[PDB]
């Protein structure tokens, strides 16, 4: 069961749903719209020579950040993280959904990938997985609009919320992009 | 909560969801599958040297269709824009959710590529963001399945559905791959 | 309507959700946690110059295992096939969607892509498709978490499920990677 | 044996070596600077799924052209035909190798291929093929210097120079970016 | 001083230059146009996860031939090494250097790796390094004619030529595409 | 004419051709091997969106040296710039060619972009334009032989030779990994 506008503005005003800061404009009919921050994370190291999900690797990523009123370029074929500007905290018995938007896909920007759940109970901004599939670089605007949030409803309350100590989870209260945590718990055959 | 076949049959033959053209051969358990069409966008300019979402950049792309018969060869690593041969009408209490195929999937073809929702209200034909990944070109072949599409029960009905002026939405009612219009209402720091 | 790990603790152990071998400790709050399989198809033929979804290709893909205790080195800008460890039974009241994992995606590793839904009565392993978007090799762990499965309530019992034949299903009951088999059937 | 500025200045005022238009602010001191073009042919067909040097593929380019004052823009990882301002015509018994120049490998074009040879009685402007490897797109200005040539001598005059009958030539006497001609007394 | 056409027929029939095959219409004004053989090596290894100059990397190729009557086909951004047909011996006084084909050049094949020199004495087949930069793959057949080669004068004879183990040489006589042997004789700070 | 390792070492000695530090088990048959410095520039910049040759453009690049024993890893469709440990000082008779090793090339490790002249008259450092074509990152070790050298006999010495304010040279003396100059002196 997925939230409408009127479903959402409810839960955002009843203060069950967080959002911060809020901006009533952004409420789209089944979603609301996100917006970039302005820190990002980019692969340059040179030390390393492969990628271990199973190591920490801790110099494997660097904070950039654009001077005032200048954007991030962008470059085809790079891969970069990025940070929503907005803090979401999600109540126990919804879940949310992250997609890009539509006039982003038609130039080339790919906004997260592969990865959709924000898991009932998570709070926190959210980091994004920006790529660029064409072949010109795109320049990001810090503050422009990113992506959209949408929010299903879930059968019944989560029993184990995320940031629970049952449910062991990695990144409850993330600030800026936050780098990859794979290590911590990390299983094999 | 997602419709089944019944329920999606239901839908079209009540005249709530509009598919046109509908086949009904083309209904799977849990979704509809939907069939590429014979215009696409190719990313071929050679006057501009980065994409601003912020501007509108009219010559970025060119219209091609292949001779009839033919296919569309898509090179890896391209990037293109096509279409559905079909036109989609949603009502104000439905959300659609647009996925590839998995037969094509394992070839290395992309489909959608970030993006996800469609919105209550919307009414048009679809436009593609087609990727490949694999190491040989693909061809495509016009009123081919590319994808599959299923409907999610919302809550209530949208307050403000798409296409209505206070959501302020950018492809009421489009027809061909159409180019992103990202630069209308663009926000930013 | 989206199944909660109360809830889905409740299906599995009822008999009518399949996870094969399941394990409690992969159930997150909304989702449950998926491992990788030992067995890999990599894209190396060297006679075919372009695919054809509407021909079958029988040699397009070459099955690969590691080396035991070894790990699988994903290139930058290759795909490959994979699997999960699991084998899922899914009734004909539930539906499925596949994501990665919010760790590996920080790492440029894309573990599906632009599909998401596993059909009402589908049974058999999933095939995953890998890619690799960062500058370096990733190399992958087999039995390592790869990404995670939520349940969809559906509206009502689907008529016809996946692997009906009414349906036209292509992939009942699969195993391995399983190389696309788009060919049967296909329309134009 | 490489020539020097002063003998080259010496061969092409004594009109063995051509060089039209000839600018004499050009010659180094072991080479001489060449310039850009204004057409370019781009590899943007859409039918063909493969190239074989076996057969003549006619559409597989097209013919470009800035518009007045503004720059070609190449985009990284493209790859594009261009052409000398120069039509260059050697005499039998001098051979040509055509370099790039230093200043634009450092930006990251890639400005002829894997190929050097100018053949003795060549006659005719000379085709580029230009690259890109860094992650920035580069703007060519038309008229810009490009590239660089040098002139050895050979032991003793060419037998069957270049465009005559038992040597088989394919681009005597050419014109713009010209498109290969490898179908052309292909052997295998 | 470059060898011409005359003075190239009179070095291989006095046997101070070896071709062989030799063919009289392969002959070229100022070189010899060479034809690729048909053994391929591809690299296709999974296990390693970087190339070291440094350590011998046995399993990073392996050795394909295509069908006979059918082509190779090198995909856009791959890399193989491939062969020369014929077997060159060079004397003590005499310099090569191997160029492509502008015929080649002109379709996006790269037909070796920066490379150029072959010094005096080296004997043996030369194994080049293929390389496709086109959007396109391409079909190469074995036998066809893929590079050319001149030969320069030296101001006198090699004191020590190449194979002579004052050289310290590591491809003398060599058959197929040869592996990098770089690790052998690997200095550095 | 090419010169032969006799000549290359009577040249060396004499004073006429400059390398330091000279090492003579670095003398090949018809060539000298030469070794990477342990300075690099990347191209790291992310406030540009396009490479004009006709501006300069400073903060393009940025210097990296790796840690002392560790290596520089140079990933796949990577470009950077480097350096040679030696210096060349090479007289107004001679010209410079710059190759890579066979033995890199097989691995997938381009050296140079497209140029290959050295001019007479040159002295300074040289800069490489280092490039991955292999699948796989590769680590560059620091005095490692990265290139090779040999040198052509001119016609009658250079009248203006490099460095010369006739020839309005912009590398002279040069250090490090330079960034390129072409804004310098630009026509279009
Ligand atoms: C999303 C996904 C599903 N599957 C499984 C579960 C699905 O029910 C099944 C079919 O997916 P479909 O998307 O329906 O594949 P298809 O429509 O091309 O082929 P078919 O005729 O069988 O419908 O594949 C995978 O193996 N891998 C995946 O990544
Ligand atoms: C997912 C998807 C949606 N659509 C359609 C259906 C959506 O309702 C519509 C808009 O998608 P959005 O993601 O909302 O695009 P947007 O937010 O950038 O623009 P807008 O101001 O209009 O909201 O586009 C496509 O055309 N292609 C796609 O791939
Ligand atoms: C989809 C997405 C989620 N998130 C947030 C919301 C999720 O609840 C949280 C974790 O996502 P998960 O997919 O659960 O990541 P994980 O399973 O690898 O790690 P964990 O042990 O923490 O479960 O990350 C992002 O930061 N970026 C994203 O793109
Ligand atoms: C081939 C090569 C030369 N050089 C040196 C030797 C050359 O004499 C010098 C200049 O090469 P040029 O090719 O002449 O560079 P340029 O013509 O763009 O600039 P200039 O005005 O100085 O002529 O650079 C390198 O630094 N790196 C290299 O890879
Ligand atoms: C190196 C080079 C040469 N040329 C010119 C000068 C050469 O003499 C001519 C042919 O080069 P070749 O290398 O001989 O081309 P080819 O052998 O494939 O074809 P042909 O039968 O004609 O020999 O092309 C270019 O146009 N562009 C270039 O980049
Ligand atoms: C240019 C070239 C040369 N060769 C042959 C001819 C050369 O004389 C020989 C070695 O080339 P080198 O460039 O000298 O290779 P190297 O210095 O890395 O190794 P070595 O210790 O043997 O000198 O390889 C090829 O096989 N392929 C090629 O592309
Ligand atoms: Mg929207
Ligand atoms: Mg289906
Ligand atoms: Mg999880
Ligand atoms: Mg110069
Ligand atoms: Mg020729
Ligand atoms: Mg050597
Ligand atoms: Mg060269």
């Amino acid at each position: 069961m997925l939230l409408s506008d009127r479903d959402l503005r409810a839960e955002i005003s009843s203060g069950r749903l967080g959002i911060d800061p809020f901006d009533d404009t952004l409420v789209q009919p089944s979603s609301i719209d996100v917006r970039l921050d302005c820190l990002f994370r980019v692969f340059n190291n040179t030390r390393y020579t492969h990628i271990d999900p199973a190591k920490q690797q801790d110099e494997l990523t660097s904070l950039v950040q654009p001077v005032d009123g200048e954007p991030f370029v962008l470059h085809p074929g790079e891969f970069v993280l990025g940070s929503t500007l907005e803090l979401f905290t999600l109540p126990d018995n919804l879940a949310g959904r992250l997609e890009g938007k539509s006039s982003l896909g038609r130039l080339g920007l790919l906004t997260h990938s592969t990865v959709g759940f924000i898991d009932p109970g998570f709070s926190g901004h959210i980091t994004l997985e920006l790529s660029n599939v064409a072949n010109l670089p795109i320049t990001l605007w810090p503050g422009m609009k990113i992506g959209q949030l949408c929010m299903l409803r879930l059968t019944s309350p989560s029993e184990h919320p995320y940031g629970s100590s049952r449910a062991g989870s990695k990144y409850q209260g993330q600030r800026g992009p936050t780098p990859s945590r794979s290590y911590q718990n990390f299983i094999r055959s």
